[PDB]
C-alpha cells in the first residue's frame, strides 16, 4: 500500500508551486538535514521527510484558497498517512542544522524528498523499516 | 498625449497582479530595491511618473520567473502594456532612495502604481504630460 501512495499528482502540485515563486535574493531560516552529517541515503530521507512536515507547517504558508495553499494541505494530509510507511527511529535535532537560503533552494529539498520517496516505494514499499539508529547516532 | 491613454490600464492586469501576489509564499525575507521616497516627491502626479519609469527596472530585474509560467508571462504582459504606457509619459537618480522590505511589500507597491495610474487616466488621459523638472530638482 506504501508503494503507490505519492502520486504524480502530488509532484505536479508541487512542481507548479515551485515554478510560481519569484526569483528573488531573499533568503530564509529553516532546520534541514545535514548531508554531511547524515550520508546514508535512506536515513537521510527518514529524516529529511520528518522535517519536511515542519517546514510545510511552518515555513510553507500561502494566503488561504490559493492553489499553492491547497496543495499543501494535500501534501500534510499524504504526510500523515505515510508516516505509517516509515518504522519510527526523532525530532531530535540529531543530524540537523540551521539553514540560510532562498525559499526556492529550500523547496527543492522538499520536492527531492517526496521525489526519491516515492521513486523508493514504487519500487522497495519496505525500504523505510531500515533501522537508522546507528546513522542518527553517528551524527 | 492622446486618448489612447483613457483606457490602457484595464481590470486584466491588476487581476493579474494580485493573483502574481497570492501565488507568492509568505516569507520574512527582506529584498533591495530602488523606488521612489514620497517624502522627497511630495507630488502625487510627479510621484507616480517617476515611480512608473522604476517599476519598468524593478519588472524587468528583480520580478524574473521561471520562463513559460502564467507570472512570467504575466509580466511579459505588464512590460507590453508599459510600452504603451509610454506614449503617455512625457519625457523629463533623484527622488530615489533603496527599500529594504519583503517580496509581497514590493509587489504590493507595484500594483498600486498600475492602480493608482489607472485611476487617473480614466478621468485624465492627460494627466501625465506634466513637468515635473522643478519636482525632481527639489529632492534631497
Amino acid at each position: 500500500y506504501c508503494s503507490h501512495m505519492i502520486g504524480s499528482g502530488h509532484l505536479q502540485s508541487l512542481q507548479r508551486l515551485i515554478d510560481s515563486q519569484m526569483e528573488t535574493s531573499c533568503q530564509i531560516t529553516f532546520e534541514f538535514v545535514d548531508q554531511e552529517q547524515l550520508k546514508d541515503p535512506v536515513c537521510y530521507l527518514k529524516k529529511a521527510f520528518l522535517l519536511v512536515q515542519d517546514i510545510m507547517e511552518d515555513t510553507m504558508r500561502f494566503r488561504d484558497n490559493t492553489p499553492n495553499a491547497i496543495a499543501i494541505v494535500q501534501l500534510q494530509e499524504l504526510s500523515l498517512r505515510l508516516k505509517s510507511c516509515f518504522t519510527k527511529d526523532e525530532h531530535d535535532k540529531a543530524c540537523v542544522r540551521t539553514f540560510y537560503e532562498t525559499p526556492l533552494q529550500l523547496l527543492e529539498k522538499v520536492k527531492n524528498v517526496f521525489n526519491e520517496t516515492k521513486n523508493l516505494l514504487d519500487k522497495d514499499w519496505n525500504i523505510f523499516s531500515k533501522n537508522c539508529n546507528n546513522s542518527f547516532a553517528e551524527c
